[PDB]
């Protein structure tokens, strides 16, 4: 069944600000740069609200290790590295992104066995 | 399976407005108040969308019973009181909120067996 | 399991702008038109994006095909037609619908066997 869905909003503006965590693949991606980098950020948060959501009530147990990965088409797929790909082995993670104008936003669904 | 899934935005300074259907709960968690109050109607709307969404052409069969509880991380998670507690007894409740400037937002998946 | 999730933000005044895809029945409910068709657009590309998040890597493989019908009380829900409704035979859609100020947005969910 579901593990967790979590969602999150990104100013772009504020976020390109911010920027001035992100895999090369993600930076090559992104390069208007702001918007794909900012839809980056909003799935991975989508991600960790998902996961971290599941555990209601546990001590929080990262975003590097949360990759967007796009294929030749641009369709978006999560792949994990690192200590959250351990916490996260038997877990499937559907995302979806989107920017339009100012703001982006990103859904993640955590499914599991 | 899943039962549905619903989506709200909350204009926060619209919403600030109307306010001037929370648990005493919430209305702690939210005291600022207006983004934190707004994430919580977005939550109870997207709810209430995932369930009355399940019932297409059926006579439609609430806020305040629809608790956004959270823990001592701030992880959301929904308890439900009252009626709707009683026709959702054997469904689980996924949520996710954000609040982004001016936007407050939330997800909810029902899923039952 | 879950086949793929789409979310999809759309400015409603510059929607409202391009229109000047839709079914008649969307066009009826719809007529404030520019609101509507729009989280109706939303939630077409919100589909789009689970069915073909789904094919990571593969070739693509429509929006007039993928309606929002609504029940007496307005309650969204997807029919499909046409090349996606052979595609999608098997599959379960599950969609929300928001509009607030000059943005609407959708969410689905791909469910299959
Ligand atoms: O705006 P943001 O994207 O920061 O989202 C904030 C929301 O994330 C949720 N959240 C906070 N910590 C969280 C966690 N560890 N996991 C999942 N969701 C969380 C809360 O609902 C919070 O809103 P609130 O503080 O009004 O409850
Ligand atoms: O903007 P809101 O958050 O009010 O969302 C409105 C949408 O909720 C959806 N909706 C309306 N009533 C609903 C219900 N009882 N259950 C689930 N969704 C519903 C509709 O798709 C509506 O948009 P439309 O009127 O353009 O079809
Ligand atoms: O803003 P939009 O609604 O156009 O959404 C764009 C996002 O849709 C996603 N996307 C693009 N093509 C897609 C497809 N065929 N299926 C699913 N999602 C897709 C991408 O993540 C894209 O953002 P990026 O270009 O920053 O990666
Ligand atoms: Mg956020
Ligand atoms: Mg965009
Ligand atoms: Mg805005
Ligand atoms: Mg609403
Ligand atoms: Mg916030
Ligand atoms: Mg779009
Ligand atoms: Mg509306």
């Amino acid at each position: 069944g579901i593990v967790g869905v979590g969602i999150d909003l990104v100013s772009i503006p504020d976020f390109a600000e911010q920027v001035d965590t992100f895999t090369p693949g993600e930076r090559r991606d992104a390069s208007s740069a702001a918007r794909h980098l900012a839809a980056r950020w909003a799935a991975k948060e989508a991600v960790i609200k998902a996961w971290s959501g599941s555990r209601f009530a546990q001590r929080p147990m990262i975003h590097r290790d949360i990759e967007v990965v796009t294929d030749m088409w641009g369709r978006p797929r999560v792949r994990l590295t690192g200590a959250i790909a351990e916490y996260l082995a038997d877990v499937t993670i559907h995302v979806s992104l989107t920017h339009e104008g100012d703001t982006a936003a990103a859904v993640a669904i955590l499914e599991a066995p």
